[PDB]
DNA sequence: AAGTAAGCAGTCCGCG
DNA sequence: GCGGACTGCTTAC
């Protein structure tokens, strides 16, 4: 098989990598690699290397990567560019892998572990590590077992053996309910003493050395934590046997009051689930404990227990070491559905990077552009330093607050990207500039066309038309890329609906799920077969579709995200192609662009309608347009149709047939106005809506820009079973929002937009009428906690102090003297609640860390002192007066002649 | 750990 | 009490 590198170190003078060799044995070897970097030189000396502009350069050789450091230096001293990769590995690994890298994930030792820690005392410290460790489990991928380091003996108690017996019984027979499909995968190995353990943990590590290693705030708590433990017990050297080159770094961010630190372990890659999570997930979530995570993705129940974490060793030992095995495999089962370890593998190997540098979009591009780049003997710029500057974005249209009842939506496919593609945005692409007219000319195509000659942005940039670009070229193997996961991921979506609808008239029979590959359309033959299965496998059938349409989605949008990235990145002083005037050529574009094509089919449409003046384009949002069907619908008249899918099929071809090759029309125009490399403005429609044929719903509303609800039919292709919701910027949709105040008001929106005026009133009605029992956790609203400190004034809140640090002031003087009330973390979130008054926490509101229960001692007094009427008004009445009177509507009954 | 646009909550304070 | 300047947070692209 071909070589691929697990790990890549520079130390010294040397290389160090650890790879899998043709046979497929992981090896190590140490490399005194002699790093090139480049200089320009005179016009009058043969060389095959040249910067991206064309300019000859020599290459310099270096006996080693220190002279070569060096020498950037005095280069810098006398004032001259020092050309190349200056990140020796990353020039290492284009030199060593010198071709596209197929790997074998099956090689990759994948470590996922957690670790226990008793501390009587509060928080257990990492940066102290005065407390036992008292368990590991540490599962490793290649074994795919679960190992469990077990101590028996601590000075806060001894306990028995864990049994794994009652482990895999039930929770109603005593039992800990750890998964039988993992009992048999245990290897258990209690502990007479801490000294024991580490040392057997050590030396397994150095059997089994984690390439990529994982598992739940490892790197902010697991890692550092052992690290500094085996310090302060056996001293430095053997807590640098973590790296498999004995070699660590200590980095210290810390706060003020905690000391914290993270350790990087040459050798290794730490890929923290917390924050691949964080990154790869586009969720915002009220908590990040794993417990509520796990709920949330795989719907398990939390993991619960009496008493204290700081007793549970003591009290139930069993228990402590079969949630610590569950800990373990619940972000196992996490990364089978959302698989970001495959992502990571992926984007990692296919760029020649460290693979935790996946993390770091400008890194993983500069070694994207430097690979394409050095294929063609062509040497990259020295990066330089700029300060950071303000620049411009996005055009969104200012909509009029209204109901809008039939609604269809289209927009850009890949927008930012596209633009770079179309209009050849590169840094070596740059041809010079034109006298740019304002925006408003270009938009209705009177200013003068900016050349004859070169690809044009409104913002007065022009690029050569010969050759692509670098970026251009990289984009487009991403984009590509991008592209075939989403097809799988939409197939995936279609099939889903396929298999709801057979769910309506399930079989009475015992039968199996089908074996499909959920990424294909269904064929005609599994349909049929499909109407025939029972209510067991169809459900199942359905688990697997919405697996294979989120590993679809974690491929595509994570892709979507990278290539967007770039574009961004063109805007960041870190990048080494930084230049603003790409960064704006791509975003004045877009600016034209949306509002071009607005232009043109408010045109089309009054056209096909007969009228003039008439708004059809009635929203916009950066490369997307909303357009009002109320009248296309009329022109044929509601009672022509037969029901709701009837008049959506109608849509559908209507936009299809009509609107895109109107929209295509205008784009091409638009392109040879700007005399644009290639035509790649592609917006398809996204979304159809409407109330259902015959109801009083709404359809949908807007309140503002950024803030809208529609009653979506049809999405990008999808024919739902049942009508969903498109709900952007509302209260719904964010994290800070109660989480009962959002189902709250997202029934009242599906009332409004499905149901109507009346429907609504009824539900209004209930909800304030019964909400005083909802569970104050699911009433509690949800922030971001930062600064702390700088609004603490004696325990009370200094000028300007926020409303949720407030909340946290009061927390803390209601715990104060207590080391085992959970502390409030600076940069963590938490609920809030308001507080009536005159209650005896002397303040309006108190806050705790969210995800979690208030602590005992005052849990009583704040659901004694909560405030619901401040509460209701505030998260619930709020909102919904802003939807209602957006769409023309009210929430409570006005008094009428009938009352008589 | 790529970017900008823009919304709402809340503090402080004006507004005769 | 509403709006403007400002901070804080969060979302749509
Ligand atoms: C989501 C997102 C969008 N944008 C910008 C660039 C996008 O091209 C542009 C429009 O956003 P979107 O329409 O969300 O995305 P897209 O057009 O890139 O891809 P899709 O094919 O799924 O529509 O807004 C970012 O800069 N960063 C982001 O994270
Ligand atoms: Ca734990
Ligand atoms: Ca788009
Ligand atoms: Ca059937
Ligand atoms: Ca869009
Ligand atoms: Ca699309």
């Amino acid at each position: 098989m071909k070589e691929f590198y697990l790990t890549v170190e520079q130390i010294g003078d040397s290389i160090f990598e650890r790879y899998i060799d043709s046979n497929g044995r992981e090896r190590t070897r140490e490399v005194e690699y002699k790093p090139s970097l480049f200089a320009h030189c005179p016009e009058s000396q043969a060389t095959k290397y040249f910067d991206i502009y064309g300019k000859p350069c020599t290459r310099k050789l270096f006996a080693n990567m220190r002279d070569a450091s060096q020498w950037i230096k005095r280069m810098e001293d006398i004032g001259l560019e020092a050309l190349g990769m200056d990140d020796f590995k990353l020039a290492y690994l284009s030199d060593t892998y010198n071709y596209e890298i197929k790997y074998d994930h099956t090689k990759i030792r994948v470590a996922n572990f957690d670790i226990e820690v008793t501390s009587p005392d509060g928080f257990p410290e990492p940066s102290q590590a005065k407390h036992p460790i008292d368990a590991i489990t540490h599962y490793d991928s290649i074994d795919d077992r679960f190992y469990v380091f077990d101590l028996l003996n601590s000075p806060y108690g001894n306990v028995e053996e864990w049994s794994i017996e009652i482990a895999a019984k039930l929770q109603e027979q005593g039992g800990d309910e750890v998964p039988s499909e993992i009992i048999d995968k245990i290897i258990y190995m209690p502990f007479d003493n801490e000294k024991e353990l580490l040392m057997e943990y050590l030396n397994f590590w150095q059997q089994k050395t984690p390439v990529i290693l994982t598992g739940w705030n490892v790197e902010s708590f697991a890692i550092p934590y052992v690290y500094n433990r085996i310090k302060n017990i056996f001293g430095e050297s053997t807590a640098k046997r973590l790296s498999p080159h004995r070699k660590t770094r200590v980095k210290v961010i810390e706060n003020m009051y905690g000391s914290r630190e993270i350790i990087t372990l040459f050798g290794i890659s730490v890929l923290d689930y917390i924050d691949l999570y964080k990154k790869f997930s586009f969720t915002n979530q009220p908590s990040y404990s794993l417990d509520y995570i796990s709920e949330f993705e795989l719907n398990v129940g939390k993991l619960k227990y009496d008493g204290p974490i700081s007793k549970l060793r003591e009290s139930n030992h069993q228990r402590y070491i079969s949630y610590n095995i569950i800990a373990v495999y619940r972000v196992l089962q996490i990364d089978a559905k959302r698989q970001f370890i495959n992502l990571s593998l992926d984007m990692g190997y296919y760029a020649k990077i460290q693979i935790q540098s996946v993390f770091s979009p400008i890194k993983t591009w500069d070694a994207i552009i430097f690979n394409s780049l050095k294929e063609q003997n062509k040497v990259i710029p020295q990066g330089r330093s700029h300060p950071v500057q303000p620049y411009p974005g996005a055009f969104v249209k200012e909509p009029i607050p209204n109901r809008y009842k039939y609604v269809m939506s289209f927009d850009l496919t890949s927008a930012y990207p596209s633009i770079i593609r179309q209009v050849n945005i590169s840094p070596e692409t740059i041809a010079g500039t034109f006298k740019v007219a304002p925006l408003h000319d270009y938009i209705n195509a009177v200013a003068e066309r900016p050349s004859d000659v070169y690809s044009c942005s409104p913002n007065g940039m022009m690029y050569y038309k010969d050759r692509d670009g670098v970026v251009p070229t990289e984009i487009t193997k991403v984009f590509n890329q991008r592209k075939e996961h989403k097809g799988y991921m939409l197939a995936a979506q279609r099939n889903g609906e396929i298999i709801k609808e057979a769910l309506h008239n399930p079989n009475l029979s015992v039968d199996e799920p089908l074996d499909v590959d959920y990424r294909f359309d269904f064929s005609d033959e599994i349909k049929e077969k499909i109407k025939k299965l029972s209510a067991k496998s169809l459900n199942e059938m359905l688990f697997r579709a919405q697996r294979t349409e989120v590993a679809g989605m974690t491929a595509q949008i994570n892709r979507k995200a990278l290539i967007n990235g770039l574009a961004g990145a063109l805007g960041n002083v870190w990048f080494r192609y930084y230049d603003l005037r790409n960064a704006t050529a791509i975003t004045t574009f877009g600016q034209m662009a949306l509002q071009w094509i607005e232009r043109k089919v408010n045109e089309y449409l009054n056209e096909v309608c007969g009228t003039e003046g008439e708004a059809f384009v009635l929203y916009g949002d950066t490369d997307s347009i909303y357009v009002s069907a109320d009248k296309i619908i009329d022109k044929v008249g509601e009672s022509k149709f037969r029901d709701t899918n009837h008049w959506v099929d109608f849509l559908d071809k209507f936009a299809r047939e009509r609107m895109e090759p109107a929209i295509d029309r205008g784009f091409r125009e638009m392109c040879e106005y700007m005399n644009n490399k290639q035509h790649l403005m592609f917006m398809d429609r996204e979304a159809i809506a409407g109330p259902p044929l015959g109801s009083k719903g709404i359809g949908g509303f807007w309140t503002g820009k950024k803030r809208y609800a529609l009653n979506v039919w049809d999405m990008e292709g999808t024919r739902y079973a049942e009508p969903k919701l498109k709900i952007m910027g509302l209260e719904t949709q964010k994290s800070s929002t109660p989480k009962a105040v959002q189902k709250a008001l997202k029934e009242c929106i599906r009332r409004m937009l499905q149901e109507g005026e009346e429907s609504l009133q009824e539900y209004f009605k209930e909800f304030e009428k019964e909400f005083r029992q909802l569970n104050y956790i699911s009433i509690a609203s949800v922030s971001s906690a930062n600064n702390i400190a700088k609004y603490d004034v004696g325990g009370f809140p200094g000028p300007k102090c926020p409303f949720h640090i407030r909340g946290i002031l009061t927390y803390n003087r209601a715990i104060k003297g207590n080391i085992d009330a959970p502390q409030v973390v600076e940069g963590e979130k938490v609920y809030v609640l308001p507080l009536r008054e005159g209650n005896p926490f002397g303040d309006k509101c108190i806050a705790w860390p969210s995800g979690t229960e208030i602590t005992d001692l005052i849990k009583d007094d704040v659901l004694h002192w909560m405030d619901y009427t401040v509460l209701l008004e505030k998260t619930f009445i709020k909102p919904l007066e802003g939807f209602t009177s957006a769409a023309k509507l009210d929430y409570e009954k006005k008094a009428s002649l009938f009352d008589m």
